[PDB]
């Protein structure tokens, strides 16, 4: 399973790099809005995240018209090969992602609710399909069976495009993800450092340190 | 799975063949019939179907003779090449469909409502089967299990009939035969329209555009 | 369980009521101005229906404030004992089931769309809480999971507002709802005509009436 | 469960009578009208029936009109107390069956294909309601299944209600509704025969025959 | 659970009694027939079981026919109170359970080989039903199964029938009989011996002893 | 299922408490040292929670040794009999529930983990447990599981102990543990104020509301 | 679930009392061979333990012999009105068990390793059952699977034994024990003391009480 | 499935290998410290293993920074080529794994308590990962349920990285794990010695040797 970080803040991207355990990052317009403040432009942070980062970096067009759509898209994706178009999952997003895909343009469906919009995406040649399980347990349904029902889906007429869960907002869904198969986790860096952590880590560690201390008074490991 | 709709109606097809969403159409004489009016003829509506689709066309016959049956099909196959022949699933169409198979003409068997129709008409070498799950809810049987026991019979003998979900009536058949993994659905339109559709998707659009315009003033992504 | 018919057609509702099947009537504000057409009145409407139906009937408020609602509800309970006021799953509407629930009015909440909306209504005191498969099956979940949930909900809590299936869109609806074990249903005309009909029900009616006319050539029983 | 006998043979009824396993008699006008020859008449073969049957006797009208069944179960009535009215599922029959029913007169709903049917035959007030399940095996769906949902049903609303097992074909029927919880099944002579045989019990009974030979040669237990 | 032991033999059914653990005894002419050698009577050995054993004794007919049937069980009744009459599942054999029952004699039919032979021989009153798993084990079906389908139909019909599983051949078949919920098993007396030992038991006491020896060297427990 | 509010905020609690839905306040050290700010002391805010709540409301004992909890607990008790002590998982804190619930003072067991650790709070005599169910997702455990485990447990020794589902990050927890059968859930406002919402609810109401305005120009019913 | 103490050590059931969720003791001749050293008696040790608990306290006969058995558990009764008797799953053991039990002698059958022994020992009249879930554990099969099968058992009879969990290595025991619905747990001190422990715990009350220095510098609830 | 011993004793492990059972050794600061007292130094107790077994020996670094983990790591692997670098699930430790894998050499990821961590760890490169799971049997949670869903995640992702299942505390740790498919498990000595032994094994043993001594005195098979 892929992880990617869901942000567009550059310190944590740069960070979550720093770990090794970060394969690409999503965008969105809301998350670079959050970023474009107090004189950073909008512009200068997708190039610099398309820089640092070597994985796949998904970056949406804002236009709501086919042709608006795949006039951004060939911009978006002239900034580097790592671009990933993130196109919204409706009637002219649809058209725009099958011509995309037909130009080897890279392409990430997004605000996808239940499996048959996904399965309509992959009809449309898209890369990824990102459904958003948070969005969906806010209005009072487990957002992780619609993620395993696209598996089951992809899985039965050996669909290609990748799961990309997104709107995750804990570690379960990115354990629940990892169980069902998904291709791809997105998630926010706060998610993303908790996946490393655990209190019998922190303790195990602490008690190995004091065990060794009688064996070593300095701590170290001299061979 | 591939999406067919199920029409006879010019402009939904036209429609949504724009899309670049379905794969097929399928016809019936109760459909046709609805069109050929106030001057149009049903040869015209037939003709024009085939004009406007690439995927398969299925038109179904109207003898209910083994003789009449396979001249019908002969004269549709004639129409082109992507045309597919409608035939019930009854003691003379299932001779109609291995005479028909060994002429390398496509076939659609029609009106089955249990596993075991569909089987036959396998058999006999047919390249769609269409069950129809709306009348079966209608007299009070759950239409989508008959989808599931002739899924898994295909599977079972390796049967390369493709299973075409007819007679569908909502999404939740469209998102149960996914699942399942029935090769093909036919939808009208009305529920062709729905499958892209989620409150969920149009509130997360509004709210992205919305939040752009703090850094956009006039909406565009200038790159 | 019990049946309602979801209309204001009065001829529907005359009919049902003569077929002895229909135990109450739900309306809603669409339904209501789909029939205030043409010189007749809501207000005519509403009151004969109240007059043919025995059972409960269903009118919803139109304010969306708590003091309208209330103030609307007391005119609809005013017209018959058999009035349940309808009401939408609103803070506001909360406040006003609460209310008229301590005041001996039977209400119906409405616009429910997942369990834990149901159970805030349970929690007012609402008489009747009316869940919407139908709408759910649209946006492509299965709405009758919706309906499961409530029902072992309601039955861990023992509570005692009754479920009441609504947005029903075919006989299938309705049987799975028999299954689970929900309160009523309410269904439109076309859905509720279907529920007494089976083809084999017709087959043998026929093949039993041509049984008798060999013992009995003008086709009475003569005891 | 108790067990009927779904013949008018008299002698079928009388034999298994007398063997202390048959609970009532279920007729209808096809089991009639085959032993209404060589001279015999309808209302004589009624009329033995119920001498004989200490059970519940069920007695189909061929009225299909609500004032012609009405009329016709009132004298089938009375030919004794344990004489039940079989009814139709139909509109006219729901109607006879609810004013039969507050005339304190046991009705049987026949021909019922499916749950939601049977459950309307019991919001009707039937005593019995009987689902055919062989006729559905005929049609290429397992009939069982139609009882194990109406148990299901019935059992959530404590319906009173009978369920009686009809249209049996085998012995495997009876095992099922059985394990299910039919309350009744009604069973053709050649059935029920074969219900209380085995080969083991006819290999066990000969072998301890011969086993008491070696001590009482003459096969006596003198005791 | 109770437990039987299915013997003639009466050292083991000394034995077995002198343990606490046996609850009553079956017999039957083949287990009869092989104690009754060398000078013993089978009608002493009868006597003797019924003397020794306080709870259900359990005497097979050897008739085949209802009179000699119920004047052999007569017979038997008088000879304690405790006596049950075993009869086979037959037609006479049916006949002469409903008579005897109706005369307060307690009864058992035996070679019983189905779930539904077990219902019609609880139908016509028998105070136990015996299947025989072992039986059918040895004709390559799983006997235990058969005993798990009488469990749920006596339930399902509040049946006060006793289960008695029979033709016992090894202690699985006693510990499924006690996870179905079966009355009553009967055993024979090297299943019997065999039920009390476990090899952990053994090693167990035996450390046990080993460590009472550290210390009190004399074996005591002095309090 | 009961809804508590999981906040020492007095606005947040005066207006979920103005709807009618909350039932109760849980408070934590955290959550009050939250609102003890410019001025604020905490030892008005616990008063005046306890003062605008009618149902129970925890608060939290801060000492860690058994004395100094049960002579905070009784202090806490003092100041309404609404106040319920919030003592924590130690061996103290269960030394501290066994002497106030013998003193008839309410006590909820917090900061538990496991089921056996709710167990052991309920042996104490502890009115409600809160296991804490979004620490378990933070550490990579799904939460909820452990709120499944201690509704056995409790159901298998019919334990009176109240479930009282916390750390609720998201309306999942919600609708889980009522499908569970928790006892009661304490929310924080946010999650609080979703439950009600549901995007197909403002769909339906703006709708109904357009469609009156055809039959009513000012949108009111006039009765 | 009641949990009891599986030692003979003073000080670990003085202070497992001290806590208030010891409700009772199992010894055995083990457990008490290794506090009767350097001076104690085991008979010293026996009535210690008897004074400080209060809840039934087990204890071990030595003599193999059902009169040795039965003299030592008139002596062990002696001591005091909760000393529960120890015997082994052996003939003997079975026929003292009975024996006591119609003395009115607390008793608990012990080295149970599958459940036909635990169903023979509550035959008996036995008090309680102790299967060795350990032991089975160290020899390859899950221990556990006995409790839940002797769980099911006793409940198909409404059998009065108590099942009591004995030879308890973790705290995974304690959890299935009372998952399955065990009436009692016998636990070694170590595994006591870890019932009540969570790392999260510990890290939450750290933190809790750090925050509450923000607003009471020293650490004290003044209410 | 291989099976190490988790010991760093060296005459566990001499008596591990003569047995041919032991397929390689784990260690960790805690074991080895256990050892070097007394003289015996830590360097000399990992060389004499890594001399005695030809299987991966596990060693396992004590600095907690990148660097020094590497450099610590080097060292190790230069020992011998069987030699595994046991590294800490931790930012800096998933960094070291990943360079070091980039150098080819074997290391092990520990102190893993749940299974996205085990995931992060393969995700690295990791040559093993190993959960704890007789520390989170511990803290009341079944560890084998953690090996479970990592056994699926790894199966989904066709992950290489083996999971060595550690911290085993008994045979059905080993069992579960061999059932779910792991790749290692490491057992602590005195499990690895219970894991050929079984009673019935020993019993059957000594009676074939009795049975053998009827036909040879001296007990030797002579061919
Ligand atoms: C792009 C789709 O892959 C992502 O940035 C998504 O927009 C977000 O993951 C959606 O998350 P929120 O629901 O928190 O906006
Ligand atoms: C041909 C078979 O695929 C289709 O046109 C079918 O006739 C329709 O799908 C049947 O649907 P209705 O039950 O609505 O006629
Ligand atoms: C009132 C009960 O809430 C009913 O009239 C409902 O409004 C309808 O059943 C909703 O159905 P539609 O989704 O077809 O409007
Ligand atoms: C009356 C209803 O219980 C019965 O006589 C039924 O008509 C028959 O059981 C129907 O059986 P067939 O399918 O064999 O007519
Ligand atoms: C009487 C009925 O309970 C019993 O004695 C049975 O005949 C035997 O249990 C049958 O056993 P076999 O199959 O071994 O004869
Ligand atoms: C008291 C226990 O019922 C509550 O206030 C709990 O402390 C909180 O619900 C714990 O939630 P957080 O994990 O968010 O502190
Ligand atoms: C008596 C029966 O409850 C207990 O003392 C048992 O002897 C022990 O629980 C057995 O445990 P070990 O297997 O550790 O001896
Ligand atoms: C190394 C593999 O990670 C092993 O030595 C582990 O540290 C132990 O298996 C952990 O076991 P304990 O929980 O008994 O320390």
């Amino acid at each position: 399973m892929k992880i990617f970080l869901d942000t567009a803040n550059i310190d944590e991207i740069r960070t979550g790099v720093n770990w090794g355990i970060v394969d690409g990052v999503t965008t969105n317009p809301a998350l670079i809005s959050k970023e474009a403040v107090n004189g950073k432009k909008y512009g200068d942070i997708i190039r610099e995240i398309l820089k640092i980062v070597d994985g796949p970096v998904s970056v949406e067009v804002v236009s709501t018209k086919y042709e608006g759509m795949v006039e951004e898209a060939r911009k978006i994706h002239g900034l580097g090969d790592n671009a990933v178009v993130k196109i919204p999952m409706t009637e002219d997003g649809l058209r725009a992602i099958k011509t995309l895909s037909s130009e080897h343009i890279n392409t990430n469906c997004t605000l996808v609710f239940n499996p048959i919009q996904a399965l309509l995406a992959a009809k449309a040649g898209v890369t990824y399909v990102s459904p958003f399980v948070g969005r969906l347990d806010d209005i009072g349904e487990d957002g992780m069976q619609i993620i395993d029902m696209i598996r089951t889906i992809f899985n039965n007429y050996i669909i290609k495009t990748q799961i990309l869960v997104a709107s995750i907002r804990n570690p379960i869904h990115v354990l629940r993800s990892a169980v069902i198969g998904a291709d791809v986790v997105t998630v926010p860096f706060n998610v993303l450092k908790s996946l490393m952590k655990h209190p019998k880590t922190d303790e195990g560690l602490a008690k190995f340190l004091e065990d060794w201390k009688k064996v070593s008074p300095d701590g170290k490991l001299i061979l």
